[PDB]
C-alpha cells in the first residue's frame, strides 16, 4: 500500500525536464503544485531559508516513524514500564498529525479552530457524541491551555501519538489495573495519563538525543531518507537571484551527515556538473536555532568548530565569513548577516507553529509550509470528492427545512454517517485538513499563517522566479451582498 | 450630512410589521441582514445574552463622541495641558475605529490581521511607504506588543482616536515644543508620546467614571441614545423560546437610568400592550461584568441592593430568583444560573475583544457582534463597488505581467491610487474593512470570531426563530484545485 | 493617663540648651538616646535625608487615631455595613504596632521573626495555645504568604488594627449571622473575613484620599500635630555639615501644609533668628515618591508646579535648581542629584519596610529608624524590669532541671503568667518589642535594618556631628566559647 | 598539614566513652560542642531527619575538592576550553565557602549580610578599597540579584570557587586574550564572565551526574569519605526516644553505596553488637528529595524499586511500611507520614540554604546546621584571639577619638593591618564567619537560620535526650539602657 513518502519518492526519482511548457504542464498536476494562501510576488524575495528535519530530508514512512516507535517503546520498557508493551507495533493507519492529547482524561482529540471535538478517541474506543460531553461538557477545549493539552504537530509526534493511544489501550484493558477518570491504579501506585504522557514525552526526547535514533538513520539513510536529484538544483537557481540560508533546529553533526546524503549524487545541481559540498549551496548555515524561541530573543551567537563538530568558546562577533557556519543566535541573525527585511525572506519549513506561525507573526517572514503528507491526501480527497459533494447538499437541505418550521434528523444521521464514510478513507483519526464538512485545527492554521503551502518545497522549481503566487481577494459576507 | 447612527435611526423609527413575507422581503435589503460568518441553528440557542453600551444602547453620532471629546480636553487642560486644546473641535470625518496608536513614534496605524502598515498618520499627516520605513523597517508592527501599542476598538474609543491626533498636530507645529523622534521637549520638560497617550487614556477614565460625562447624557437621553420601539418586541419574542439576560460593564444605576429610556415606550412589546419594567424582560440581570475577564476566573459574585444602588455585602450564594440583581461573577454564573452550555448561548455585543473574542475562544459561546458602523459602510461599499472591482482586476493583471519575465509599476501606482481613493469614501482614515484589496486586523477579527454580525442585534427581528444561519463551507486551496 | 505622643509633646516643648554638657546630660537619659544597632560615623554622612509623615509630623495620640477611626467606620457603614458599627470608639488601650491580621481565620497575630505565634485573637478574645493548634497545627504562619496575611506596619495602621477586631467581634456575636470558620454567613450573603479585610483596607485608603481625614487634620493642626521649635535648629545644624533632603510619599499641598505648621515659630533655627519658609531647610524636595518602589525602579521624575501644587506635563530632565520640587523619580535621582552614594546617606524614617528594610537592603543607604511609641515604651521597660529579670530567672532553672532528667510544668506555667502579666503593662496586644522573653518580628526588623533608631529624630540634636555611634562587636556562640 | 577533614577523622576514630562525666567533660571542649543560636529542648523532638552529603559522610579534603576539580577541568578543556588548564592543580588554601561571584566583572566576593565588599579578587590579584569604587561605587552588591552573583554557599562548590580564580587569572594574563570590563576577547569570539560561569557551573553538574566523579568516588570510598563507629550508635539512642528519617538530594543507588560504606563495621551501634543494615536505622528513607522546592511545593512522591534501582511507575499512594523507600514527596510525606509538626523535628545537614534557611522559614522545623570546617576554624580562632581583641580596642580607640573633633587615620590602617593580619591565619580568602571584626553573610544566616550548629552531627551523642540547649535572652539596645 503506498504511503505519503512513497508518492514523494516517486517525484523524486524524476529528472528535471526544464523546457518552460513542462514546466506549466507539471505545475497544474496537484501533486506538483504551489498552493496560495496569501498573494506573494517571487520577485520581491532576496532570501530563501530552510528548515531541515521533514523539510530538506523528508522521512520515509512508515520505516522512520516505526523506528521511533520501537525504540521509545524499548526506552519505556527501560525505564520500568510493563514487559508487554515490547508487542506493540506501530500502524500508520491510526494516527493524524495534529491531534490534541489531554492529559486529564486520556483521550486524543482531533479538533477545529475554535476546540470544538471532531473526533474523541480513548485507547482505540471512538467516543461518540453523547458520551463525550460527560467529559466535555460544550463539545469543546480550551486549547490554549497548554498544561492539559497537547498538540502532535509535528511529523516526529506520528509514533507517540500512536504509542499513547496503544498505553491507554493496555492499561485500560490489562486486568492488574483498575481504571480511574484520570488514569490507572495498580494498588498503591497510581499512574495518571498526565504522567504517562510525560514519561512518553520523555522518550521520544531521549530516544533523539541521547538514544540509538541518530545513529541507526545514518547507518541506513537509504531506509530511511528520500533524496531528490532536483534539491541541488532548484537551491542554485536560488542562488542565482537572491541568497540562500539553512536555519535548522539540528546540531552540526547530525545535519552534516544528513545534509551530505541529499546532496550524494554523481553530478552537482544538475548531470554533467562537478559535484558540490552542501554547504557550499547556502550563503549561511546555522544549526542549533532553538526555533521558535530563534523568532524572539533567541540565543547567544555561536561559531561551530566545523573540524569538531564542537562549539568554539564565546560569542562570536564578526561578519558573515565564508565558510563558517554560525549555532543559536536569532532571526535578527539571518537579517543583520544578510541585509533583508522580514518581508524580503521565504522561509520553507515543516513546523505549523516552530517554522510559520511564530515567523509570520513576530517577525513577519514570507512563509512556505512543506506538508509531506499532502499528496495522499490530495490522492483521497479527489477520489471521494463525491461524499463532500453530498456533503454540502446536505447541509444546504438541512437549512431549508429548518426554514420551514424529524426530518431534520434523519438527514443530521446522514450527514453523520458520510462523514465518516469520508474521514475512514485518510485513516483512522480521518484527514489531515477536516472532518466531514468541519476544517481542522491544523488546515485552519495552514491557511492563516503559511502565505504558501505544497507536498514538497521542491515544487518550487516548476515556477519561474518572477512569479506572482495569486490568492483571490477575501470577502467579508456583507461585501458580497 | 448622514451619518451611522443616523440610517439606525430611521430604522428605529419604523414600526414592526411581523407580516411573514414583509420580513423576508425586509431581511434582503442588506442594512437589516444579520450576516453570517459561521454557520449557527437559531433552533438550538437557549439562552440570549446581551451588552448594554453600543448594543442594546446604540449612542448617536455624532454628538455623544463630540461631548465626551469636549469633556476630555477639559480634563487634560484641567491637570496642566495648555489652554490651546480647548480650541480643538471632534471631527467626525477623521477617526476610523480598530486603529492603533504606536506610544513610541506617536502614529495612529491602520494595520492587518498580520501587522502589516496600511496606513502611518503622524498628526494629520500621512506618512507614505518610504517614509514609513525609517520607522517600520519591515512596514510591520507587533502588535501583540501590547506595552508600545494600544488598539482602539471601541466607539468609546473614537473621541480618543480624533484627540491623539489632533495633540501630535498641536505639539508638533507650536514652536514653544522641539520635535523628537519619541515625543516633544520644552526646555527642560519632556513629554513622551507614551505618556501623551496615558494622559489621553486617564482623562478618558476619568470622564467616564468621575467626570460629569454619564450626568450630561442621561439630562438629554434623546439627543444622545438612539431608541427603538422594536427592542421590547424583540427580547419578548426571544422570552418565548427561551432565556435573555443582560451582561453589561456599567453599573447598576447607569444601566437602570439607560435601560429605562430604551423601553419608555407608552406601551410593552408591541403598541397596545402595557408598559412593563426593562427588568421583566431579562430572566438575569449582571452589571460590573468585569468583561473579558468575566470570561475566565471572573470575579467575586455579588448581589445589588436596587433600593440603593449599592452592593449589599458579602458574596451572593444563593438561587436564581426573581428581582434579584446580580454584580460581577463569570460566564460560569450565567451557565450555572440557566442551566446552559456555552453553545447554548447567543451572546450579542460590540467589544469584537471583550464581548466576541473572549466569549469564543474561552467559553465556546456562540457570538453576535453588532457593528453600528455598518450601516454607513454598507452605503458606501455599494456606491463606490466599482473602484474595488477596477482593484481586483488590477491584480488580475499585475499577475499575468510578472509571469511575462516598468509597466509593473504604472499599474502599481494605479493601484496606489484607486486604494487611495476608494478609502476616502470612509473617512480620512479610510472603511473600518479595508484599505483598497486589503482587509483590516478588525476585519479578519470579525470574520473570525463573530459567529454572526449586522448592523444592529434588531434584525434578529426579521428572522424565524428556528432559521439556520448558514456560511458556505469554507475550502482551502488544495481543495478546490 | 499619659500616652506616647504626650512624652513626645514634653520634650517638643523644651528650648534647646547647646551648651556641651547639657547634651551629654541629656543624651544618656534614654528617652533622649539614640540607639545603634550597627556602628556608624556620622563624620562620613553627607546627605540627612527625611520622611514626614510619623517622622517629621508626629501625629497626636490617640486624637488622631480616633479620627482615623471615626471617618473610616463612617465610610464603611455608608458603602453598606450595619449601622451598629457607629456605636463603636478608638480605644488605644487595645492594638500594638506590627499586628498580622490572618485574612483566612480573622486573627489578629503577634508572631516572632520566625512566624511563631506569640498572641492570637480572634475580635476581643485571646486564642491560647492548644485553641490555636486547631488552626496553627504548628503554631506558626509564613508570614511572606502576603496573599493571606497583613502585617500593620504603620502607626497609620493602628486604627484598622483596633476595627478588625471590633468588627470580628460584632459579627461573632449578632445574632443575624452565623459564624464560619472564615467568615460570616447571613442567609444567601457570605462575609468572608477576608473580603471584610478587604473593605477595612479600602476604606482607610478612602479615607486619606477621597474622605474628609486630611481636611479636618489642616483645619486643627495644633489638636492633631505635634510641633517642636528644636527642628529647624536641627536641620541647619546638619545644613552646616552636609545636604538635607525630604523624600516623602504625600502629595506637594498635603506636605505644603504639615511641613508649614512643623515651621511655624515667631522665629527661624532659634530664637531670636529670622523665621524662614520649610523648604529653605533643603536642598533637595521630593514628595510623590512611591516608596518602597522608590528604592527600586522607582518612576518618572516630575516637577511640581508649586504655585497650582500639580505636576507639570512631562519628565522633568533637568539640573538641581534652586527652588524646584521634584515628584516621584527613585533613589537614584537623590544620588544623582546630590552627588552621594548610599552609604553617604542617612535617611531618617518610621516605616520599618517602606522607608528602612527597602534602602537598606536595596540601596545600601544608612538608616534611622523613628518609633513614636518608644517613649512609652521606655517607661514601661524599666518600671516592671522586675518581671523580665524573672522572666530570664526562670528559663535559666528550666534548663537545670531538664538536665537532671512535673517540676518542669508549674515552672512553665509560671513563666506563662509573668509573661502574661508583663505583657499586660503594654496594652492587650503586649509591647511593641516582645511578649515576654520572646522578641517580636517588628523587633528582630529593627534590630537588622535600622542602624540607629530612636524614640525621635530630634535626638540627633544631642549627638556632636562627628560622633561614633558605635554597637559592641557581635560574636557566634562559638566565638566566645 | 592538618585539614579540616583531618580532625574530624582524628575524632571519627575514637570510640565512644558513654560514661556520663565522660560525656559533660568531652562536650566542653569546643571541637565536640553542639553550639547554640536559639534555645530548643530535645525532649520536645520527635522526629530527628538528616541529608547526606556533607552532612552523614563528610568527604575528606582536600582529596575530594580535589578530585572534583580534576574532574570538572577536564569536562571544559574536553568541551572546547584550552589546554593549559590541565596544569591547573586545586590549592586549598586559596577558597573559602560562602564566596559570591559576580558574572558581570568576574570577581569573588566576601560579603556581610547587607551586601558590603569585604574582598574583591579579581583571578589571585585582590583588589582594595578605592579600586574597588571603580566597579562598586557604593561599595556593595544587591544579593538578592540572583541573575548577576551566585552564592558558592556548599562544599561541593569549593573546587569551582577555585577554578573560577584560575580562570580569570589565566585569561587575564594569556597574550592570545583581550580583557574587556565584562570578559575576554580573542578576535571575533568573545567569552563573558557570565558565560565562562555558566560553563564551570555546568561542568560540575556533568561530572556528577554524567561523569565519573560518583564512580571514582565509589571504588576508593577509604580515601574520599570519612567514617565514624559512632554513627550507628548515635541513630540507635535516636531511635529510642523518637523517629529518625533520611532526606537526600541523591537517588537511591548513591546513597545505598555511600551508606553500606558508613556502617560499614564489624559490628552494629556499639562493639559487640550484631551489625545491621543502614536502612534498618530509618523509620522514613526519601532520596531525590530535590530540596529546597521539597520544602514548598515539593514533587510527586513516588516508590524505589530497590531492587533495581529504578522508580516504579506511578505515584505511591499507600502507607509508611517497613522496608519502603520513597522519591520525591515534600517536606508534607516527613510530617503526614511521622505524624509530626514542624517543631517536633530536628533536620540536621549542611545547606544553610537548601536545608536550613528553607526549613526554618517555610515549615518551622527545628534547624541544625553541620559546617564540617568549624574544626579548623575554631582551632584558629583560639590561636590568634590576641588580633581579635585589639581589632575590638582599636574600634573603641577610634570612637573615644571622633567625640574629641590625622590620628584618626593611623588608627584605621592599623585596623585595616590587623584584620588582613587575623584573615591571612585562615586562607588566602580569610574565615568562613568573618573579615576581622566584620561578620560574613554567611555566620549571619548561620545564627539567623541554624538553632544549633556544630563541627559535626555526631556532637549530640555528647548530650542527654532531655537536654535544653540554652541561648541566652536577646536584648535590643534600649533594653539594656
Ligand atoms: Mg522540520
Ligand atoms: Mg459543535
Ligand atoms: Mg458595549
Ligand atoms: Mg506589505
Ligand atoms: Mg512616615
Ligand atoms: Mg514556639
Ligand atoms: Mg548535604
Ligand atoms: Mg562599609
Amino acid at each position: 500500500s503506498t504511503s505519503w513518502s512513497d508518492r514523494l519518492q516517486n517525484a523524486a526519482d524524476m529528472p528535471a525536464n526544464m523546457d518552460k511548457h513542462a514546466l506549466k504542464k507539471y505545475r497544474r498536476e496537484a501533486y506538483h503544485r504551489v498552493f496560495v494562501n496569501r498573494s506573494l510576488a517571487m520577485e520581491k524575495i532576496k532570501c530563501f531559508g530552510f528548515d531541515m528535519d521533514y523539510t530538506l530530508a523528508v522521512y520515509k514512512s512508515p520505516e522512520y516513524e516505526s523506528l521511533g516507535f520501537e525504540l521509545t517503546v524499548e526506552r519505556l520498557v527501560s525505564i520500568g514500564y510493563p514487559q508487554e508493551l515490547l508487542s506493540f507495533a506501530y500502524d500508520s493507519t491510526f494516527p493524524t498529525r495534529g491531534l490534541v492529547f489531554d492529559t486529564l482524561y486520556g483521550n486524543l482529540l482531533k479538533v477545529d479552530a475554535y476546540g470544538n471535538l471532531l473526533v474523541c478517541a480513548h485507547g482505540f474506543n471512538f467516543i461518540r457524541g453523547p458520551e463525550t460531553r460527560e467529559q466535555y461538557p460544550n463539545k469543546f477545549i480550551q486549547r490554549d491551555d497548554t498544561e492539559r493539552f497537547y498538540i502532535l504537530n509535528t511529523l516526529f509526534n506520528l509514533p507517540e501519538t500512536y504509542l499513547l493511544a496503544c498505553l491507554v489501550d493496555f492499561f485500560t484493558n490489562c486486568p492488574r489495573y483498575t481504571s480511574c477518570e484520570t488514569g490507572f491504579k495498580d494498588g498503591d501506585l497510581f499512574m495518571s495519563y498526565r504522567s504517562m504522557f510525560q514519561d512518553v514525552r520523555d522518550a521520544v526526547d531521549w530516544v533523539h538525543y541521547k538514544g540509538s535514533l541518530k545513529e541507526k538513520t545514518v547507518e541506513n539513510l537509504e531506509k530511511y531518507v528520500v533524496k531528490d536529484g532536483k534539491l541541488p538544483l532548484l537551491l542554485s537557481r536560488m542562488k542565482e537571484v537572491g541568497k540562500v540560508f539553512l536555519a535548522t533546529n539540528s546540531d552540526y553533526k547530525y545535519t552534516d551527515k544528513i545534509m551530505t546524503y541529499l546532496f550524494d549524487f554523481p553530478h552537482g545541481p544538475k548531470p554533467g556538473s562537478s559535484h558540490r559540498p552542501w554547504q557550499s549551496y547556502f550563503d549561511l548555515i546555522l544549526v542549533d536555532a532553538r526555533k521558535p524561541l530563534f523568532f524572539g530573543e533567541g540565543t547567544v551567537l555561536r561559531q561551530v568548530d566545523t573540524k569538531t563538530g564542537k562549539l568554539k568558546i564565546g560569542t562570536y562577533t564578526g561578519p558573515l565569513q565564508h565558510g563558517i557556519v554560525y549555532s543559536g543566535g536569532s532571526s535578527d541573525t539571518i537579517c543583520d548577516l544578510l541585509g533583508a527585511k522580514g518581508k524580503d525572506i521565504l522561509y520553507i519549513g515543516d513546523h505549523i507553529f516552530g517554522d510559520i506561525l511564530k515567523s509570520k507573526k513576530r517577525q513577519g517572514w514570507r512563509t512556505f509550509l512543506v506538508i509531506p503528507e499532502l499528496a495522499q491526501e490530495l490522492h483521497v480527497w479527489t477520489d471521494k470528492s463525491s461524499l463532500f459533494e453530498e456533503l454540502q447538499s446536505l447541509d444546504i437541505f438541512l437549512a431549508e427545512l429548518y426554514k420551514h418550521l424529524p426530518d431534520i434528523s434523519s438527514i443530521q444521521r446522514r450527514i453523520k454517517k458520510v462523514t465518516h464514510d469520508m474521514d475512514m478513507c485518510y485513516g483512522m483519526m480521518g484527514s489531515l485538513f477536516r472532518s466531514g464538512s468541519r476544517q481542522t485545527l491544523f488546515a485552519s492554521q495552514v491557511m492563516r499563517y503559511a502565505d504558501l503551502y505544497a507536498a514538497s518545497f521542491i515544487n518550487l522549481l516548476y515556477y519561474p522566479f518572477s512569479y506572482l503566487f495569486r490568492a483571490a481577494h477575501v470577502l467579508m459576507p456583507h461585501e458580497s451582498t
